[PDB]
């Protein structure tokens, strides 16, 4: 008499609308008692054939395990294939009924959902993070064996298996599909190495979509590079560059010393700070109002504002909206990044902070920060699960500064010489481009939200090493935001505010 495991049914993972993302399917494991097999050698070759094993390698194996009462023959056949080889009636060949994950959306949601191992344990993504909730508790059954390992009776069930619990993700499979296709299309269109796209509900903290390129089929994980398994939206850190300028502007408008119509002189489009040189791409400007600084992405303009208000006020807004701060999702391998702090801020670091140099963030943090700005300065906690009861937000930017900065980002998108590729047919949209030279090689960024009049959705597009002549965020990333924001607002029945 021994006690042996009854595997629990692993909980269904669904999208927010109940569409299956991870399903436990019944499969059959074959095992053999070698001590029984050793009395039916004439049966081995037929049994070897049936397992697609070679006659002599199979016989070498049984011989080598002749002292044992258990070995695995094969794991995870269908119930039909399993029943096919049990029907050969080979002494000492036995059937365990098991569960195996199937992922109906495959590579589309692989980074978020993750996978289980052959033992049905969660090892990546949601499968790992919610493993206790999904696995349930195994059962035990009492099994009498004769003295040479022959299973005879099933004496009783000692303890019943408790099933796993259903888990509904925040992901909307319809937005996930749209996000997946358009990031793939832009990646191919730009000969890009990698990229990420994140969509947030600005009101609920919910991640409606999270896709990366490259991806992999979790149903077929054989001969698979690590690179394609990385959930880059959460585990990759990058410099966000000029996409942080709206947080600098937030500190400027909250200081009491700046309003949108104020002028900064950026001539000649450079500014020497000790040994270091601050440089604009476009160097044909003198006076720029604060909206112009964002439209022309003048590093010199935001630097002079940063000198006047102090890095401390800028650091604080960036810390508050979650840049380089723990998200608290508890997701495997999640990076925090780095928001550098100083006891006393020097000049050079005051400027670089203000335009997103020497800062490290995730696509998720950047999306969360834009979510807070869109939701009138209120940060709602992030969830990867369906939110039925929305937790209270924290007011991180005053509602009036948030509303002024939204208006300015609406201008970045809609005004003359603005980022017109980010415009969303039938809607007012708002956002900020960025371009990071990595240490030539570029990262193209667009972060924004829509509709501008009552924000619903925040979105970040990161394309890593576009290899065509176009590398600027406004060229590469902005058109992706456009197509994916259009489809997302329509799938979510958001009334057009620009008709
Ligand atoms: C923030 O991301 C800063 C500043 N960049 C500048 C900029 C940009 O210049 N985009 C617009 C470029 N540009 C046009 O597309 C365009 C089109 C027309 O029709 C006209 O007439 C003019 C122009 C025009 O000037 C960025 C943006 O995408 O918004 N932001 N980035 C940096 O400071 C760093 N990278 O600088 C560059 C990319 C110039 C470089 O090659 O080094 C940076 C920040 S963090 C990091 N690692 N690098």
């Amino acid at each position: 008499v021994r006690h042996i495991a009854i595997p629990a049914h692993r909980g269904l993972i669904t999208d927010r609308n109940g569409e299956p993302l991870a399903v436990s399917t019944p499969v059959t494991t074959l095992w053999a008692n070698p001590k029984e097999l050793m009395t039916a050698k004439e049966r081995w070759p037929q049994l070897a054939a049936a397992l697609g094993q070679d006659t002599k390698l199979f016989a070498d194996r049984i011989e080598q395990n002749a002292e044992r009462e258990f070995i695995y023959l094969v794991r995870g056949l269908t119930p039909e294939q399993g029943e096919g080889v049990i029907a050969l009636k080979v002494p000492g060949v036995y059937s365990i009924e098991e569960f195996r994950r199937f992922y109906p959306a495959g590579e589309v949601v692989a980074h978020a959902v993750g996978f289980t191992d052959v033992d049905d344990r969660g090892r990546e993504g949601i499968e790992l993070a919610f493993d206790e909730w999904l696995a349930g508790v195994p059962g035990k059954r009492q099994v009498l064996k004769d003295r040479r390992g022959r299973v005879i009776k099933d004496v009783q069930v000692t303890k019943n298996a408790k099933p796993g619990k259903t888990l509904a993700l925040s992901i909307d499979l319809r937005l996930q599909y749209l996000a997946h296709r358009e990031l793939r299309n832009a990646l191919l269109e730009n000969g890009a190495k990698a990229g990420s796209l994140v969509i947030m509900d600005v009101k609920t903290g919910e991640i409606l979509a999270m896709t990366n390129q490259p991806t992999y089929n979790p149903n077929n994980r054989r001969n698979l590079q690590p690179a394609a398994m990385r959930n880059r939206a959460m585990i990759d850190v990058f410099e966000p560059g000029s996409t942080v300028k709206p947080f600098s502007m937030s500190a400027a408008l909250a200081s009491g010393r700046w309003k949108p119509s104020d002028i900064v002189d950026v001539y000649p489009g450079t500014l020497q700070i000790g040994r270091y040189t601050i440089r604009d791409v476009s160097r044909n400007s003198r006076q720029l109002d604060l909206t112009g600084i964002l439209i022309k992405s003048s590093n010199v303009g935001i630097s002079k504002i940063a000198f006047d208000i102090g890095a401390e006020s800028i650091y604080s807004v960036m810390q508050q909206v979650g840049l380089g701060q723990d998200t608290g999702l508890g997701f495997p391998g999640e990076r925090v990044g780095n928001l550098p702090n100083h006891r006393k801020w020097p000049k050079a670091e005051t400027a670089t902070l203000a335009y997103g140099y020497g800062l490290s963030v995730t696509a998720i943090q950047l999306a969360h920060a834009y979510a807070a700005l869109a939701n009138d300065g209120k940060s709602v906690p992030l969830s990867m699960t369906r939110v039925d009861r929305v937790p209270d937000g924290v007011q991180v930017i005053s509602p009036e500064v948030a509303s002024t900065v939204q208006g300015m980002l609406q201008q970045v998108v809609e005004a003359q010489g603005g980022v017109f590729r980010a415009q969303v047919p039938g809607y007012h949209a708002a956002g900020k481009s960025g371009t990071a030279r990595k240490v030539n090689a570029y990262r193209s960024l667009f972060a924004g939200f829509a509709p501008a009049t009552d924000p619903r959705i925040a979105m970040v597009v990161v394309i890593d090493e576009p290899s065509k002549a176009g590398y600027f965020g406004g060229l590469v990333s902005a058109p992706v935001f456009s197509k994916v924001m259009a489809g997302a607002l329509r799938l979510m029945n958001v009334p057009p505010d620009n008709l």
